[PDB]
């Protein structure tokens, strides 16, 4: 197709340095729904702030996680069903953790979010339209592990 090139060319720039950009949708994220935040308890303990997540490795290596399970979707862009099995799993743990899936919606604008920061001119309404359509996919395959 032509969006398939569109995630690749625009997801390219971005995927070498995947911890600054990630910091960027990360705190945007925290930024959209602050709400989140106590959802990451690592050694059963919660993060006052923002800023407080930034300085945890396990929540660095979280954006790392994130990164390479969007690696994957733009990886398999012309076939999703094969990662269909995977993310319906993914969704099942993010329940376990307290994630509403009305909250992946946030997580949506905050990916458009980075990436529009990143390609500035070059992210046009098609690449916007694009990665929408990704991530829906995504989208529909996690939230099996809600239910459906
Ligand atoms: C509101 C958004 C999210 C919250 C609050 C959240 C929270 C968590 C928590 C608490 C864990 C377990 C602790 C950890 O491994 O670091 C986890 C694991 C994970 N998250 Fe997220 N998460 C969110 C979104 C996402 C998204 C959008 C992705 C991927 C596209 C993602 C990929 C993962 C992966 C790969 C793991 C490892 C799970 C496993 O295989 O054990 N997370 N997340
Ligand atoms: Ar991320
Ligand atoms: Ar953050
Ligand atoms: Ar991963
Ligand atoms: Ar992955
Ligand atoms: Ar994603
Ligand atoms: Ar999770
Ligand atoms: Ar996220
Ligand atoms: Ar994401
Ligand atoms: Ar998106
Ligand atoms: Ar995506
Ligand atoms: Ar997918
Ligand atoms: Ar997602
Ligand atoms: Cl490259």
């Amino acid at each position: 197709r032509p969006e398939s090139e569109l995630i690749r060319q625009s997801w390219r720039v971005v995927s070498r340095s995947p911890l600054e950009h990630g910091t960027v949708l990360f705190a945007r994220l925290f930024a959209l729904e602050p709400s989140l935040l106590p959802l990451f308890q690592y050694n059963g303990r919660q993060f006052s702030s923002p800023e407080d997540s930034l300085s945890s490795p396990e929540f660095l290596d979280h954006i790392r996680k994130v990164m390479l399970v969007i690696d994957a979707a733009v990886t398999n862009v012309e076939d999703l069903s094969s990662l269909e099995e995977y993310l319906t799993s993914l969704g099942r743990k993010h329940r376990a953790v307290g994630v509403r899936l009305s909250s992946f919606s946030t997580v949506g604008e905050s990916l458009l979010y980075m990436l529009e920061k990143s390609l500035g001119p070059d992210f046009t309404p098609a690449t916007r339209t694009a990665w929408s359509r990704l991530y829906g996919a995504v989208v529909q395959a996690m939230s099996r592990g809600w239910d459906g």
